[PDB]
């Protein structure tokens, strides 16, 4: 799934565009665009539109747990413990209507979203890998996702 390349061109994105922000400028750009494009998932996240400061709540606070994921990409036995709690968590928020649909969507958006810390540096192998190492973050997450 993931290969050392990657893994280290993955590292490589994070420590830049997780600076001290921990990728606080990544979900919020990126999230706030879900939630206009997709006006079903801002109840959901609880937003009323894109220009709401929550997004950057979320997309912050989901960055992060990214962040200690991206410690571990070729290590599937603990990284992926944590993130399928959160599945679990999802299952009984405060809106009920959470689903792994928007993950893989939102998670591509996500990486484009990325490179407006790192722009210029975001190169194919950046997007690339963390293309290949958010697919294990996010499916990790589904599992206890709907519980
Ligand atoms: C696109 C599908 C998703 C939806 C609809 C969704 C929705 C939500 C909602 C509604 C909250 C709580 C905000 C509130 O108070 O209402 C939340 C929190 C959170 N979400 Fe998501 N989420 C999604 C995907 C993800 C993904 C893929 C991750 C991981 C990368 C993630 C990580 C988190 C984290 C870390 C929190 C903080 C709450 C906690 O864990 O205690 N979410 N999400």
């Amino acid at each position: 799934g993931l290969s050392a390349a990657q893994r280290q061109v993955v590292a490589s994105t994070w420590k830049d565009i997780a600076g001290s922000d921990n990728g606080a400028g990544v979900g919020k750009e990126c999230f706030t665009k879900f939630l206009s494009a997709h006006h079903d998932m801002a109840a959901v996240f609880g937003f009323s539109g894109a220009s709401d400061p929550g997004v950057a709540d979320l997309g912050a606070k989901v960055l992060a747990q990214i962040g200690v994921a991206v410690s571990h990409l070729g290590d599937e036995g603990k990284m992926v413990a944590e993130m399928k709690a959160v599945g679990v968590r999802h299952k009984g928020y405060g809106n009920k209507h959470i689903k792994a649909e928007y993950f893989e969507p939102l998670g591509a958006s996500l990486l484009s979203a990325m490179e407006h810390r790192i722009g210029g540096k975001m190169n194919a192998a950046a997007k690339d890998a963390w293309a290949a190492a958010y697919a294990d973050i996010s499916g990790a997450l589904i599992s206890g996702l709907q519980s």
